[PDB]
């Protein structure tokens, strides 16, 4: 299917969990595309230095261009994992009716209310919180998406 994350900027928390997504998808062998966007991102931006070096330490390479949400984004994708509840919010208010596949990345996977956090601004020791935060959502999302038919 199609997965897009969802964050602020497009340049810290998605951009990390699209690269880090993709990784356990392609090692647990999940068939599905990958996204990301931000709701006030600028295009051609990238993902900042401590995002990329998060990642790099990882041997992740997170070379990645901003994006701003769109509505044939939203339209296209098959689910939508925002960082924040606020981010869901701003979806509604900015897109179409699209409610049913909107989700946090934490409500989907976990069950539990919960924000993924902007580390922007943070030290590399924040980003690297953030980092492992991702990862175990996303490892037991690629789980979950199992249980998915026609996935």
């Amino acid at each position: 299917m199609d997965i897009i994350f969802v964050c602020t900027g497009n340049t810290c928390r998605s951009p990390m969990a699209e690269a880090l997504f993709k990784s356990i998808a392609e090692r647990e062998g999940l068939n599905v595309n990958v996204r990301s966007a931000g709701v006030f991102a600028s295009p051609n931006g990238k993902a900042t230095p401590h995002a990329v070096e998060a990642l790099f330490e990882k041997h992740i390479a997170l070379n990645h261009v901003s994006s701003p949400l769109t509505e044939e984004l939203m339209e296209s994708a098959d689910l939508v994992l925002a960082m924040t509840h606020q981010h869901k919010q701003i979806i509604a208010s900015q897109f179409g009716r699209y409610r049913d596949k909107v989700f946090t990345l934490k409500e989907y996977v976990t069950g539990s209310h919960g924000d993924v956090l902007d580390p922007f601004g943070g030290s590399i020791d924040i980003y690297k919180q953030t980092r492992d935060e991702l990862e175990e959502l996303l490892r037991q999302l690629a789980k979950q998406l199992k249980k998915d038919r026609r996935l």
